[PDB]
C-alpha cells in the first residue's frame, strides 16, 4: 500500500453502465433493513462500499415514522458492501452524526460527521476506523459538510464544509488533512456565493467540486481544488444547462460568474458533473422543480462556455419516477490508465412527495462511464408504495 | 496462486451422490430469503459457492408478486456460501442483470451480466470484483449468456452469447476473455441451429458446452471449443436419447448434425450432459412436457451414437415433483486426479405450475459423481405450498 | 500446522464448568433460528464450534410441523460459533444428510453425513470442506454413525458406524480414516451385542467409545481402540452403575462382558462416560424412565470394577427439565499439558414429550472439567412452551 | 503484537465528543435484538468492541418478559462491533454468566463470567477464547465483578471481585491474572468499606478503579493498583462532589477516608471517574435519587482535596432521559502520545422505571475526551416506549 495520488487524466465517457443497486425499499419491506438518507458510494484499493446516514430505525419499524426530518441523534453514517441493501447485521459504524463525507488515501479511510444542536454542531473525523480531530462549529449554524466522498492526493484530502444560513451567505471552509489530522483551513475564495453538498473527483493532480448553490442560483458553483499547494478557486458552471433543482427554464446563456436564480418551489438538491472539456457530462433530474427522473447530459465545454447544449442523453430515472440526491465517486485503484466517472443516485421514497407513509428513506443506484454506446433503461426504486399503506 | 490449466481427464462415473441441497424456499417461508431463479454453482481454489439471479425482494414480501417475470431492472446475480440458503444477509451482488455467468480462472472470478431492454441490452463483464468490459447488443433482441459457469483454462474463459429471436435462427458468439479483457470474438459456426444457455465443463485440454436450441431440436446442441486455440465446432448430441424439454418420445434414432423436432407446449429448457466416451451421462426432466422430475442417464457414447440408449438410471427429483433448469460444474481445485463432474438441479415452486401463490421461485439441490454404486432417493424441494396460502 | 497426537493425558476432573450454551429455544421462538436434533461440538486449533442436524426449517416456520421426524431429504449437518444459537445467516452446511460425525486432525476437518431411503443409505465423507470418499449401506437398514465428533491421531480418525436392526443383532464396523480416504475397515469384535452413536475421547495413545447398545444392555459399550495399529476390542462398562435409558434400578453388580437388561419404555439415548481408573466420570439422565434430568457421577473404576458406585456427583440439568442426546469432545489444541475432558447435553423441547407444539427441536449446553470444587446449578433450556401455544 | 504496557499519561480533556451510539432500543424495537444490561466498550490493537450481559432473548421476544431479573442461566457475556446494536447473528459469545468483566492485554483478550447460585458462583477465566482458570465463591454469596473493563501491563491484568453482602461488610479480593493464570490474590486494603463493579483505567504505570460502596458512601470508593509489584491501596474519592446514586445533596466537604452516607431509594450504582490532578473529569447521573440524565464535570484535584468543586460540566443524558450504569474504556492502541479518556452510558429501558412493558433492556452511548471547547446535546435512548405497549 501507497497513498493514492491524482496524476492520471479522466477516461472518455459515451455512455453510462450499471455498476450496482441495492433495492432497499423493495427489500425493506420485509426483511429488516435500516431507514437511511444522503447516500454514496467510496472505493479503495479493495472494492467499493455505498455509505449512507442511518436515522437509527428499520423501515418497517414504528420509529420510520418521522424520518422526514434531517438531524436526530440517532443518525449515523453506515457503510456496507456495494450491492446489498443496510440492514443492522451487514453494516460498520463510520461515525455519529447527521452530515458526512469519506475517502480512502490509498493507506486507509477518513470519515467525518458532523452532530450536535443546530447553535453547536461538531465534526469528529476518523483515521483507520480511530477517531483523530474534533471541530467546533465557527458560525453556530448547521456546520456541515458533502454528504458524498472525498478525494486524496498524497495523503492529503480536502473536505468542503459549511456553517451558517441555508438561505443566506454562510462561512465554506476548506479543510486539508493527511491522516485524520488538520493541515490547512481555508475560508472559500472565488465568485461562488454559496457551498453546500459537494461532489467531487480527481483527475490530471486537480480535484473538481460541483456543488448546490442553496441561496439563489440554479446553476451549480465549481470549487477547483490544488491538494499540493492546499489552494482552490471557485466560480459557477458557465452552461445554460442549468443542472440544480428548482430551476427555471435553461436561459439562452448561463453566467460562469454569478448565481442564475429562478424555479419554484425548491432552493436545491445535491447534484455533480464531471467537467473534462468535450469529454463533459452533466446530470440532473428530468423535473424542474421536483425531485423526479434522472438524465445524463453530456454538453462539451460546460465548464468554459455559456452557450453550451448536450450532443447526447441518457436517462438514469424516468420522469415518472422519484431520484433525490446525487454524487460523483471514482474507483482510483481500478486497473486503467484513466480514472473512469462513476456516480449515484438517491432514491427517495416516502415524504414528502409520498405522504401515504410515515418514513422518508432511499435505495440506491450507481453507475459509470463506458467507451462504448450502451443502451440503457430506467433505474428507478421499484417499490409499490400501497405495500407500506 | 496460479491459472487452472484443463489438464486432467473426466472421473469415472457410475452413481451421483448428494452434494449440496439450499431448502431455500421452506427455510424462505419464515428467515428472509431472497426471491430468485437460474441458480447454478461455481467454485474457486477455496471452495464452491451458489449463484442465482436475484428479483430484488424475498419470498415472503409482497413485493414477491409478480416474479413469474424474467426481466426487470430489480434483478442481480448473487453468489453465497455452498448450501445456505439466499438471504440480503449472506449474499454478495456479483453483478447487475437479468442473464449472467461466471467462473473462475485459478486467480480471480469474472462475472457477466446482462441488463437494459430488450431492444438494448448490455453485458458487463467483471473480474476479480471490479467492472471491466461492457458489450453492446448486436442483434437488439436479448443478449443473453449461459446461466450456469464458464470454464477457463490458462486465463482464456471463453463465454456463450446470444442474441436475437427465441423462435428463430439467432445470432451467437463465443467470446475469449482473460482478466475480463476480450482476446476474441467468434461467430457460431457448425450445425447448431439455435443456440442457448450453454451448460460447460473442460477435460483434456477440451470445453464442452451441452445448451438449449429454443427453435426446432428436442435434442441438445454440443458446442466444442479449443480455449488455446481459440476455436470451435458444433453440432447436436448423436443420441436417440432426447434431453430438452418438451420433447417427443426417443425416436429409434437420433440425429447428430440435426435436430430432433417435436413435443409440446414449451419450446426449451436449460440442461447439460457430460461426454467422456463410455463414460457419458444425460440429465432430463421425466415429465417429456413439463418441468417435473429429474433423471439421469448414463448413455454409453451419446457424442458419437445415433443409437445410443440407457444402461442405468438414477432419479434425481420424483416425477411427482416440480424442477426445473440444470447445468454442469466442477470443483476444478480438487484433490484429485480426474475433474469430477457435479451438477444442479433448480427445484422451481410457485407460478405457473402453482397459481394459489403470487410468486415464482426456486431452491437448489446439487450432486457430484461416484465410482461406487450408491442407493439414491429423491431430493425434492420440500415446502408445502399450503403454507403460502 | 501437523496432525494431532493424542499423547497427552486426561485432566483431573472434580467439578464441571461451564463452557457454552445457546439458549437456541428461547432465541428462536422469534429471531429465525434452525429446527435442529442431535448436536454436539468439536474443536480444530482456532478453537470450538457447535454442530448439529438441520431440520431445513426454523422453528417459527410452519415447516416446523412435523419436525419429530429422523430423516428426510431435507436435513444436513451445520456448524456455527459456539454459544451462538443456529440460524439461517450463521450456519456453515458440512454435508448433506440426517445421521454426522466431524473431527479435526490437526490438519483440516472431516465431515460425515448418511443420506437415502432406509433400505439404500449411503456415507460421503468430507476432508478440508470438499467430498473425498462415498460409503454405500453394507446391510441394507439406515446406515448410521456416531451423532457426536470422532478423534484423530497422527492423521487417522477412526470412526464406528452401523447398518442393521435397531431391536436386534446388526453390523458395527470401524472405519479408519485419513484425509477422507479409507485406510482400514474392521468388523465388531469382542463382547458388546449392539452398537449405536458412539460417544469417543483420546488420551495417551488410546481412543475410547462409548456407545448405545439399543438391542440390550442398560450398561453402556465400551469399544477401545488402537489408532496406530487400527485394532480394536469392545465389551461393557463394568460398573453396576447403569447410564442408559431407559434402564432398570443399579443392580448389586454391573457386568463387564453381557449387558444389563430391563427398564421401560424405551431402548437407548445417546451418552458418554470418560473412563481413567480413580478419574472415572459417568453422565446419565436422572429420571431411570425418561430423557428428563442430567446428572454427573464420579465412579471411579466405573470402566473395570462391576461394584464400583459414585463418590459424588453434580446435577447438570435438574429432574423437571428435558434433557436428550449428550457426548464427549475435547478441546486437543488447548494449552494445557492434559486433555481435559468435555460433553454436551441436547436439550429436547416439543415432542413427543411436550404435544402441545406440532414440532421437536433442542438446545445446547456444554461444559468441562475442573481440578477445582465448584458450584454448580441447572443449565435447563428455559424456554416457556404457552409461547409457542 | 506485544504486551501493553500503560507507558503513556492521560490526555488533557476540556471536552467530551460523540464515539458510537447503537440506538439498540429503537433498532430491537423490530430488528432482532438481544436484550441486555450490564454494557461497556473495551478495545484491542484491531478497534474497539461493545460488551454486555445477553438475557438470552431478543427485545420483541415473549421471554423478554421478566428480564428486570439479573440472574439467570440463560445470560452470556456477549461483545459485537462498536456502533451496531446486539443481535443473534452478529455477536461472539465471550463466556456463560452474569457478571463480567473483559481486557485485551496487547497479544490475546482475557474474558470472566461468573455463573451458578447465589450461595454457589465460580468465575470461568478464559484467554484467546479458551478456558483457563475457574475460581470457586469465597463467601457463598453472589461472587462477581466489575461490568466493564480490566486494564493490562505487562501481561498483567488486575481484576476486582467481591463476594459476600450487598448491604454490609463482604470480601472483595484483588486477583492478578497473566494469560488467564492467576499470578497472585490479595484481600482488598485500605479505607474502601465496601466495594462493586469497578470501572478502572491506567496512565503511567498505574491502574485506578472506580468503585461503587452499596454499603453506606455516596462518595465512591477508590482502588490504586501498582500492576508491576501487585500490590494495591484503597480510599473514597475526596470531594464534595457526590457521584454514586441515591445521594443527599453535596456536603460542604467530602472524606476521603469513610463513606458519606444519606440519599434515597438506591443504595448504589456503577461508575466512574479519570482522576488526573487538574485534569480530572467524574461522570454522575443528574438526578440525585434515580437512575435518570448524566453529567460531566471536571472537578481539578478531586482525588485528593475534600473541598474541590466543578469548573466545567457536559450534560451527557438531559434529567428527563433514563440512564444506568458508567464505565471507563480508554484505547490504549490509539496513534497518540497520551492514553485518552472515554466512557459509555449505559441507557436503560422498561423495568421498573417504565412498567407498561415486561422487559428490561438498555442501549449505549459512548464519549471519549478531547483538548478542544466543543458543543453538546444530549444522547438519549431515543426509542418511544408507546411502540411497546
Ligand atoms: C455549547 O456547548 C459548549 C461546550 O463547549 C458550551 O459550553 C459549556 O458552557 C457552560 C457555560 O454556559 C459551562 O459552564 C460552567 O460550569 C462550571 C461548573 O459547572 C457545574 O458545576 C456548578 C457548581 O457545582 C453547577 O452549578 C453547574 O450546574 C449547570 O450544569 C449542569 C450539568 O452538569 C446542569 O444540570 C445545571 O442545571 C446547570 O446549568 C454544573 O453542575 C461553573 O463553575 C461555571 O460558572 C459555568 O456555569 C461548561 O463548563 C462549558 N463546557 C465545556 C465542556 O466547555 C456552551 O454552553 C454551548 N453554547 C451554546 C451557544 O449553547
Ligand atoms: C503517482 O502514483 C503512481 C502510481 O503508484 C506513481 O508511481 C510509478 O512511477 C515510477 C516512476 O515515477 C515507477 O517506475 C513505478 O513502476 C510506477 N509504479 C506503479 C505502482 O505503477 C508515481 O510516482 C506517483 N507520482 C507522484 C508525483 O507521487
Ligand atoms: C454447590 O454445588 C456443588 C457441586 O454440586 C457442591 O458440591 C456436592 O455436595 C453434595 C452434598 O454434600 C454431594 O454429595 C456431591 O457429591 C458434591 N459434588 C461435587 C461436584 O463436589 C455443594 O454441595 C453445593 N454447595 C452448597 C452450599 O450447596
Ligand atoms: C413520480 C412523479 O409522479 N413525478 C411527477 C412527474 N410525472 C410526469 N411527468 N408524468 C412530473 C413532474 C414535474 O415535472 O412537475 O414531477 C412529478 C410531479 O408531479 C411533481 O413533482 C409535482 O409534485
Ligand atoms: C409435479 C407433478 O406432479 N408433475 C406432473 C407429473 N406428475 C406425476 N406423474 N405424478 C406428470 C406429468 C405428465 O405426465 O406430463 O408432468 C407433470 C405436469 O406438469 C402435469 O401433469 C401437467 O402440468
Ligand atoms: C421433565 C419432567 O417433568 N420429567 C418427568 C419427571 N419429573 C419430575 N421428577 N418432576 C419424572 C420422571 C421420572 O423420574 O421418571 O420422568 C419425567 C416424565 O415425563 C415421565 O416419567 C413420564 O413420561
Ligand atoms: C427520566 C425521567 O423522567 N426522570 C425523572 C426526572 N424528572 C423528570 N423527567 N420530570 C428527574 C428525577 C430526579 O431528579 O429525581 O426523577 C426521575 C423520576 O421520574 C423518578 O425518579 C421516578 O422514580
Ligand atoms: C445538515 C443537513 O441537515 N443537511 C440537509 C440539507 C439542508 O438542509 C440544506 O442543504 C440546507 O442548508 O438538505 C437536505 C435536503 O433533502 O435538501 C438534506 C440534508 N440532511 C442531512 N444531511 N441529514
Ligand atoms: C434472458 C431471459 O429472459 N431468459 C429466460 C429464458 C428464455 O426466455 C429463453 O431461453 C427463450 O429465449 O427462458 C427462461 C425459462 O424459464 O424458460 C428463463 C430465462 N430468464 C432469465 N434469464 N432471466
Ligand atoms: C439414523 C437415525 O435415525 N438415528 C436416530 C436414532 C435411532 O433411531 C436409533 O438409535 C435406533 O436405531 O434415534 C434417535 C433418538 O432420539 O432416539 C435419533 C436419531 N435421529 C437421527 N440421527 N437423525
Ligand atoms: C451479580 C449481580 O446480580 N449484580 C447486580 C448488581 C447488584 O445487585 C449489586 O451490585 C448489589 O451487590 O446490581 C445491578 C443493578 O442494576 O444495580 C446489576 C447487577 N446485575 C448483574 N450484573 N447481572
Ligand atoms: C447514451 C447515448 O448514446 N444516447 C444517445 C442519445 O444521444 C440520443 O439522442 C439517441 C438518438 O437516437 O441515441 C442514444
Ligand atoms: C433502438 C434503440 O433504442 N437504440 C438505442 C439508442 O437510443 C441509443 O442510445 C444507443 C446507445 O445509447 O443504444 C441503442
Ligand atoms: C507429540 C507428537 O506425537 N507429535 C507428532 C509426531 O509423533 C509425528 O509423528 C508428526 C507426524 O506424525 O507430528 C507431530
Ligand atoms: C407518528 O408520530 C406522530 C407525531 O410524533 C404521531 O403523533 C402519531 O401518532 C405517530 N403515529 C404512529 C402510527 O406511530
Ligand atoms: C409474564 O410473565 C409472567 C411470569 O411467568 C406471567 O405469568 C405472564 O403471563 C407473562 N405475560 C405474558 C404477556 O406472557
Ligand atoms: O439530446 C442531445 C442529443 O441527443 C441525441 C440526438 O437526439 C441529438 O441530435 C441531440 O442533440
Ligand atoms: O434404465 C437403465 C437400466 O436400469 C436397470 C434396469 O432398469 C434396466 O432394465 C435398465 O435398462
Ligand atoms: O453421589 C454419591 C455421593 O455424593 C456425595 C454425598 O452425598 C455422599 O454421601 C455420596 O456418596
Ligand atoms: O421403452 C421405454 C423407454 O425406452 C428407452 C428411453 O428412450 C425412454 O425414454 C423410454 O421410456
Ligand atoms: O430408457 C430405457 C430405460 O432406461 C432408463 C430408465 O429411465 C428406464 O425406466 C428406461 O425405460
Ligand atoms: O430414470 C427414471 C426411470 O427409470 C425407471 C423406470 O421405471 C421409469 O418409469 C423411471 O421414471
Ligand atoms: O446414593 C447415591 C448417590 O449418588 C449420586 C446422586 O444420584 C445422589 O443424589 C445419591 O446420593
Ligand atoms: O434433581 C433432583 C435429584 O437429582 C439427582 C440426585 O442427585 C437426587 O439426590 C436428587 O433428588
Ligand atoms: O453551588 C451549587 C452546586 O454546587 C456544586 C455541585 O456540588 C452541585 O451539586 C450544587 O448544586
Ligand atoms: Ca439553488
Ligand atoms: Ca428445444
Ligand atoms: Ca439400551
Ligand atoms: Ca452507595
Amino acid at each position: 500500500r501507497t497513498f493514492l495520488n491524482l496524476t492520471k487524466p479522466l477516461c472518455e465517457v459515451n455512455s453510462w453502465h450499471i455498476l450496482s443497486k441495492d433495492n432497499a425499499i423493495r427489500i425493506g419491506e420485509d426483511a429488516h433493513i435500516l431507514v437511511t438518507r444522503e447516500p454514496y458510494l467510496s472505493c479503495d484499493p479493495q472494492g467499493c462500499r455505498m455509505f449512507a446516514l442511518s436515522q437509527g430505525t428499520t423501515l418497517r419499524g414504528r420509529h420510520a415514522n418521522g424520518t422526514i426530518h434531517d438531524r436526530s441523534p440517532f443518525r449515523a453514517l453506515i457503510s456496507w458492501e456495494m450491492g446489498q441493501a443496510p440492514s443492522p447485521y451487514n453494516t460498520r459504524v463510520e461515525c455519529i452524526g447527521w452530515s458526512s463525507t469519506s475517502c480512502h488515501d490509498g493507506m486507509s479511510r477518513m470519515s467525518i460527521c458532523m452532530s450536535g444542536p443546530n447553535n453547536n454542531a461538531s465534526a469528529v473525523v476518523w483515521y483507520g476506523g480511530r477517531p483523530i480531530t474534533e471541530i467546533p462549529s465557527w458560525a453556530g449554524n448547521i456546520l456541515r459538510t458533502q454528504e458524498s466522498e472525498c478525494v486524496c492526493h498524497k495523503g492529503v484530502c480536502p473536505v468542503v464544509m459549511t456553517d451558517g444560513p441555508a438561505n443566506n451567505r454562510a462561512a465554506t471552509k476548506i479543510i486539508y488533512f493527511k491522516e485524520g489530522k488538520i493541515q490547512k483551513i481555508e475560508e472559500l475564495a472565488g465568485n461562488a456565493q454559496h457551498i453546500e453538498e459537494c461532489s467531487c473527483y480527481g483527475a490530471g493532480g486537480v480535484i473538481k467540486c460541483i456543488c448546490r448553490d442553496n441561496w439563489k442560483g440554479a446553476n451549480r458553483p465549481v470549487i477547483t481544488i490544488d491538494p499540493e499547494m492546499m489552494t482552490h478557486t471557485s466560480k459557477y458552471l458557465c452552461s445554460k444547462v442549468l443542472t440544480d433543482t428548482s430551476r427555471p427554464n435553461d436561459p439562452t446563456n448561463g453566467n460562469c460568474d454569478a448565481p442564475i436564480t429562478g424555479g419554484s418551489p425548491d432552493p436545491g438538491v445535491k447534484g455533480f458533473a464531471f467537467l473534462d472539456g468535450e469529454n463533459s457530462w452533466l446530470g440532473r433530474t428530468i423535473s424542474k422543480d421536483s425531485r423526479s427522473g434522472y438524465e445524463m447530459l453530456k454538453v462539451p465545454n460546460a465548464e468554459t462556455d455559456i452557450q453550451s447544449g448536450p450532443i447526447s442523453n441518457q436517462v438514469i430515472v424516468n420522469n415518472q419516477n422519484w431520484s433525490g440526491y446525487s454524487g460523483a465517486f471514482i474507483d482510483y485503484w481500478a486497473n486503467k490508465e484513466c480514472f473512469n466517472p462513476c456516480f449515484y443516485v438517491e432514491l427517495i421514497r416516502g415524504r414528502p412527495k409520498e405522504s401515504s407513509v410515515l418514513w422518508t428513506s432511499n435505495s440506491i443506484v450507481a453507475l459509470c462511464g463506458s467507451k462504448k454506446r450502451l443502451g440503457s433503461w430506467s433505474w428507478h426504486d421499484g417499490a409499490e408504495i400501497i405495500y407500506f399503506e
